[PDB]
Formats: C-alpha cells, sequence, structure tokens
C-alpha cells in the first residue's frame, strides 16, 4: 500500500451512467496519501453536483472535481495531499452519459511525514521514513520519555571554606528533566552560610507552591524550601557544616536557574 | 532498518587508543543511505591518516573524516550528509596507538532515503515514483507493452472497403507508437485492382546493413509477400491485380519515427 492506480469504470472507454465507486486508500502511520491524475474528462455542471470525483477524508472533504481538463473544476496537474494516513475517492455518474465523457486516470503513493517539521524533540528531531526519533546535545542524556534531554549534575563535593555553586549550564537555561545533588561538607566546627546572588528563575505558579521546578535544602534533620520563581530565598545562616542542596527541574520551561554562594561564618 | 544511530567507542567519552570499528549499513533495493553527525572530535592528520571516520562503498570510498569541528579549515563532516549511491555504506573508526589528546570522537545518524528513479530503458510516456520502487504508465489511448515500459496501440480493427482510402501510420506524422502491430485490410469486389501509392513523410526507423531489423511494413497481395519496407524513402507506387490487400506495420520497443501515409485507389 505505498502506491496504486485508479481508473473510472470503462477506461479508456466512456463511463457507464448511475455508476458510483468508492476506493478506500490506507497508508500506515507516519505516512499520508498523495493523489494526482493523468487524465480527467467528466461532465461539465454547477459545483459537480451530477458527475464528479470527491476526495475526502472520515470526516472532511478534501476536494471534489467534474468537467473536461480540455475547456473546462479539474484537477489539472494538482496534487491532493491527505492530512492523515486515509484517503477516499468516489467517483459518481448521474443518468446520461451522451457525450460519451471518458473519465479519469489516477495514482496515488504514500509520502512520509516529516514529523520535525509539522511535545516536540528538546534538543535534535531525525526525521525518516515512517518515523522520527530525538537526540541530545554532547553532554546530555535523553530522557525516559524519550524527547527531552536531562544532565548529570550530582558528581559533586565542595569541601573549602568558600565556594559558588549553580544550577548546570547558568545562567543558560538549566537542563529540563534533571535532579541535581549538590553537597557541602566543611571541615568540623566551621558553620556553612548560604548567599543567592545573580540570576534566580526557576519556573513558578501564581497559585500553587512549586509544583514543577524547585530547590530543596537539607541541613540536619530538616528541609527548607521548596523554592522556586523570580526572587531568591533570603540568606540562610545554618549552624552546620554540611549542607545538601536539591535542584529539581522538570519536563518544560526555559528558565536560567540559579546561582549561590557558600562562606563558612 | 530504515534508521539508525552511530557512536563512536566511549561516547561522549574520550576514545580508546587502538581501536577499529567498522559498522556496514545495507537498505533494501530502491533506497539510499543518508549520513550526518552531531558531533566530531577527533585528531586531525595528513589525509586523516592517524583517527579517522572513513564513510566508503565496497567500491568507493566517499569520505574520510577527520579533525575537531571547534578549529575551522577541517577535514570535519560539519553539517554535509554522505549520500551512498546504492543500497550499501561501510563506516569505519579508526584511532591509532597515540591518543595523547583525549578526543571525545563523533555521533552519527543514518536513514533509508527512496530513490526517485523517475529523475535519476526508461518509461516511454509516464513515471511514477514511489517508496522502495516506481512504475511506468501510458497516455490515455496506449496500452502498457509486457515490458512495463512501452506503450503501444490497437491498431487494426479496421476494413477499407471504399473505392479510394487514405492510409497511415497510427497518429502519422507525429511518432508511431512503439511495440504495436498494425493489421490494415482494403476488401473491395470482385474484379478491382488496388494500386498503392505512398505520399508526404515517410520515416521508418532502418539499420544501414541490415535489411529492416526494427520496424517495418510488408503487404500480403495473393499468396506473395512484398517488402520489408523501412527508411527514409517510401517504395515506389505499387499496382496489385487484387481487389484485397492486407498492411502490416510492426514497431519495436524504440524510436521515435514519424511513420508513413498512403493513398490507394480500385481500378
Ligand atoms: C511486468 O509487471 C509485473 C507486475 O505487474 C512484473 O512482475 C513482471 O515481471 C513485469 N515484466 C517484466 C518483464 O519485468
Ligand atoms: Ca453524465
Ligand atoms: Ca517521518
Ligand atoms: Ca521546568
Ligand atoms: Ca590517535
Ligand atoms: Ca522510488
Ligand atoms: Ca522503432
Amino acid at each position: 500500500n505505498m502506491f496504486g492506480q485508479i481508473q473510472s469504470p470503462g477506461y479508456p472507454d466512456s463511463y457507464p451512467s448511475d455508476s458510483e465507486v468508492t476506493w478506500n486508500i490506507t497508508v500506515p502511520d507516519g505516512f499520508r496519501i498523495k493523489l494526482y491524475f493523468m487524465h480527467f474528462n467528466l461532465e461539465s455542471s454547477y459545483l459537480c453536483e451530477y458527475d464528479y470525483v470527491k476526495v475526502e477524508t472520515e470526516d472532511q472533504v478534501l476536494a471534489t472535481f467534474c468537467g473536461r481538463e480540455t475547456t473546462d473544476q479539474t484537477p489539472g496537474q494538482e496534487v491532493v495531499l491527505s492530512p492523515g494516513s486515509f484517503m477516499s475517492i468516489t467517483f459518481r455518474s448521474d443518468f446520461s452519459n451522451e457525450e460519451r465523457f471518458t473519465g479519469f486516470d489516477a495514482h496515488y503513493m504514500a509520502v512520509d511525514v516529516d514529523e520535525c517539521k509539522e511535545l516536540s524533540c528538546d534538543h535534535y528531531c531525525h526525521n525518516y521514513i515512517g518515523g522520527y526519533y530525538c537526540s541530545c546535545r554532547f553532554g546530555y542524556i535523553l530522557h525516559t520519555d524519550n524527547r527531552t534531554c536531562r544532565v548529570e549534575c550530582s558528581d559533586n563535593l565542595f569541601t573549602q571554606r568558600t565556594g559558588v555553586i549553580t544550577s548546570p549550564d547558568f545562567p543558560n537555561p538549566y537542563p529540563k528533566s534533571s535532579e541535581c545533588l549538590y553537597t557541602i561538607e566543611l571541615e568540623e566546627g566551621f558553620m556553612v552560610n548560604l548567599q543567592f546572588e545573580d540570576i534566580f528563575d526557576i519556573e513558578d505558579h501564581p497559585e500553587v507552591p512549586c509544583p514543577y521546578d524547585y530547590i530543596k535544602i537539607k541541613v540536619g534533620p530538616k528541609v527548607l524550601g521548596p523554592f522556586c520563581g523570580e526572587k531568591a530565598p533570603e540568606p540562610i545562616s545554618t549552624q552546620s557544616h554540611s549542607v545538601l542542596i536539591l535542584f529539581h527541574s522538570d519536563n518544560s520551561g526555559e528558565n536560567r536557574g540559579w546561582r549561590l554562594s557558600y562562606r563558612a561564618a
């Protein structure tokens, strides 16, 4: 079902009267139908109510043709493309073909849908015949949704008296679908003070507290947050030599993220 | 296997030294292979002699890449697509013994691409392309021959009974249909004798050495066949002693010759 030919009854002779033939064309998923004509010779009438070639889908009429390609409503060299993978064609003939119209000769074929051109791929889209797939930029990992591109952002440990911690690629949009664990572990006796600076931009919601992306900060047996939005939390003075910062990002958005510096009190 | 992805060993980490991997890609008949790269980071060398990605067929090297996409004036693939001539593509990544610098290799993607045979022993009239193949069809009034390629006609449904008349090759003086077999029959009453006379253009494919090996006219009168006739020069007028004559016109699968016209008169 990648291709086919269709003719009116009797072709290349004049078609009979009182005839009605329907052809249903189905192609696999990821394909559309292309239809064109090499010969078209029908009765010409007002809005093709008498004799006609009707091209339609299951819920939509794509085209209706009648008349003669010579001096007339005809398809001409025009291609009829279906929106999806289905096309129905009906040739109808009324009660009298006294002029001996010779009908039509048509050809159809499956055409690949280019999904990349038509929940899209986060980074790269790759089209192929019958489908498509997504891939990611260097340094990113395709998520389990087969669509978004996450990163590994947990392989860290901050042990020095002062330091800087940011969302991945800050201040460029942070990676979607990621789960970053930043760990501060200073020397016993040191107490960590946290301080946000620069751009702060974490996707939020006007009514619901941080339903999408957020920072949580665990110090001792207690979690601070979640934090999101355009306004950073106020500086945080812990009484702890160790702090965990968890940054969660969902499958959507282009927010720029956050930066913090830490210092021992 | 209409598509696939290929990476260097270790990707996205630096590739190991002394490694050699070949990927053979075969697609069905009527398809070609399209190959492109999303990341390319190799050692650079003269003719890519050290580290390289070599793209080839069974008898032809299509491309050889090396170097890093960052630095320019290089032998990297860039955004360029590599297209195989046929339905086979072989790819070899080679890394020599010297990997001082830590190059991260490559990320490649390939897919089958339909050959458009109509664009790229061809259809006489219409060619129709589809995914994985193609077919021919004919103009209105013609019939696709058993070769699935040339377009013949029915040209034998005739009978000339009038005292005078005109007979021509089909569509004269436009090119006559290939692969056809026309039978023209003149039948007059007993005692009439048919004279034949060619006129206007006469153009039947011929050969300089061999008598009419391609197309020809034969004319049967009584128990005798005249001809075969072909070429650019019509036979001289033919006076039969017969009230009935058969003209056979044969055309082969090739050529665009304009044909012939004759008038007849029953004496
Ligand atoms: C003509 O077409 C048929 C299919 O319709 C094909 O199988 C057959 O082999 C073709 N003839 C030649 C000589 O290829
Ligand atoms: Ca009618
Ligand atoms: Ca596709
Ligand atoms: Ca988000
Ligand atoms: Ca090397
Ligand atoms: Ca094709
Ligand atoms: Ca010829």
